[PDB]
């Protein structure tokens, strides 16, 4: 037992990280087959970022202006194209370490691992969730752009995120691997404010089930509630509305613990109204919302 | 910016994970060069665990009774020996993916990454700290034994921990890579209670410096304190005593932020006495103690 914020093993993604340099700007790229994917803002100078016209800036660039380095070896660029906010650099060598992969666009509330990189080299790995305001709360310094978010299904890596920027508020924004930003964010150095960061209710419930599976049961109460009554309390506390789909998703956790989803909702309702009273749940003094029901089942079963 | 509980990239350690089976027991092994390291309790039946005599149980085992599998290929065992609580299985093939490595024995308060494995396959990676009572608060299910804790210095992996067991209290115990347990624990299914789990004070301070570097400054106060006055408060709150060595270690963080260590100690003193008052620091409602000053500097500088 024990419950930890766990990331997927990162080896498969480490084998794909490369350094992309254009002019004086250096960031990370993801090398899959004979294509290197990187944020398009690699072609900008800090002076361009204020109001960049990427199509115009790109006309000034040729295959030889994009320097791609994997380890200490230089890859030859034989083509370049812009797809939304990402650049695809066709190289002459297929990545020999290319894992089985997919490009997916995740929904808010979904979690993923981030392999934070600098100059194409891995720095660390941590677990994130796509917030309901389409930002992530990462750990990203200057040069981390191009680091990716991913999930693993046995041996297939699903790439879901590519890091592009930090907003003035310190939160992070980026795209899926087709270059489309999550949320209303643009790759421009301009006033961009995030919307309300609500709590991912279904994930809090999944984490409450993980706590009961791990022996932390103090919060379990004698009450029950309805989806409508629960959602009235949830909206008041900036919690996402809970749907019958979320109740269904929690089904296996409800089955394993013998605690009906609506009973767990009433326990959570009392936690919101009464607070934690100086107590902890799985060593946390706040309600954790960055474990999906799938992450909870996965960790408590030992999927490899 | 942003501050996350970050583990080291795990690829280098994934390339070393193997499955070791003896009789009906299957656990994980670490394959470095032509040696596979695993917990010695692999030779026990659940019935033996109550009071095992490892030297006697080992006499009944031969090289061919230890089945080592790396991926889907079987390694040939040409020798076996017991070193403290670990078995070293000499195989006929050196691990081609052996990274540069060291075996280190860490001190309490030190952090490390865990690559949780099942049947020699990686399940996930998370960040731990060796508690001052020599336990770890991991996420380990049956079969996770043999999973290792490690740190990375550029390209050299320092293996510091091998998982062996869970105590009745749900906390975890294990050895360094020479088979010596951290703490007073024995690899036996017997009543083993951990001592006081105190907070790692120097790590809390390092995390308070990480918060100031990341903009969370609400807790900074107008006061200062002395090591003796601070330690009187710290002992009352089950915090580890702070030494001049810890003040020295925090030196670079103090230099970067312009906040003297003793001023940060007075801020922490007030947090202990007055509480958080419903507030958060780096999104946490409790004081985090599982980032060393080195982890803070590393994350805030982007070491790869
Ligand atoms: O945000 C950016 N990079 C970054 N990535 N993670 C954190 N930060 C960062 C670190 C420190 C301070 C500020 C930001 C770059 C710089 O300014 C822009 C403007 C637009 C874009 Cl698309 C990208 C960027
Ligand atoms: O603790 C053990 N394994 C394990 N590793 N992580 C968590 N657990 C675990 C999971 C569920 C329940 C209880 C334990 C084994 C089983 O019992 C013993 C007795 C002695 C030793 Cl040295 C090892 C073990």
């Amino acid at each position: 037992s024990g419950f930890r914020k766990m990331a997927f093993p990162s080896g498969k993604v480490e084998g794909c990280m490369v350094q992309v340099t254009c002019g004086t700007t250096t960031l990370n790229g993801l090398w899959l087959d004979d294509v290197v994917y990187c944020p398009r803002h690699v072609i900008c100078t800090s002076e361009d970022m204020l109001n960049p016209n990427y199509e115009d800036l790109l006309i000034r660039k040729s295959n030889h202006n994009f320097l791609v380095q994997a380890g200490n070896v230089q890859l030859r660029v034989i083509g370049h194209s812009m797809q939304n906010c990402v650049l695809k650099l066709k190289v002459d060598t297929a990545n020999p370490k290319t894992p089985k992969y997919k490009f997916v666009r995740i929904q808010p509330g979904q979690t993923f691992s981030v392999l934070a990189c600098y100059n194409g080299s891995p720095s660390g790995v941590y677990q994130c969730a796509m917030r309901p305001n389409f930002t992530i709360k990462g750990s990203f310094l200057n040069g981390s752009c191009g680091s990716v978010g991913f999930n693993i299904d046995y041996d297939c890596v699903s790439f879901c995120y590519m890091h592009h920027m930090e907003l003035p508020t310190g939160v992070h924004a980026g795209t899926d691997l087709e270059g489309n930003f999550y949320g209303p964010f643009v790759d421009r150095q301009t006033a961009q404010a995030a919307g309300t960061d609500t709590t991912i209710t279904v994930n809090v419930l999944a984490w409450l089930y993980a706590a009961v599976i791990n022996g932390d049961r103090w919060f379990l109460n004698r009450f029950t509630t309805t989806l409508n009554d629960f959602n009235l309390v949830a909206m008041k506390y900036n919690y996402e509305p809970l749907t019958q789909d979320h109740v269904d998703i929690l089904g296996p956790l409800s089955a394993q613990t013998g605690i009906a989803v609506l009973d767990m909702c009433a326990s959570l309702k009392e936690l919101l109204q009464n607070g934690m009273n100086g107590r902890t749940i799985l060593g946390s003094a706040l309600l954790e919302d960055e474990f999906t029901p799938f992450d909870v089942v996965r960790q408590c079963s030992g999927v490899t």
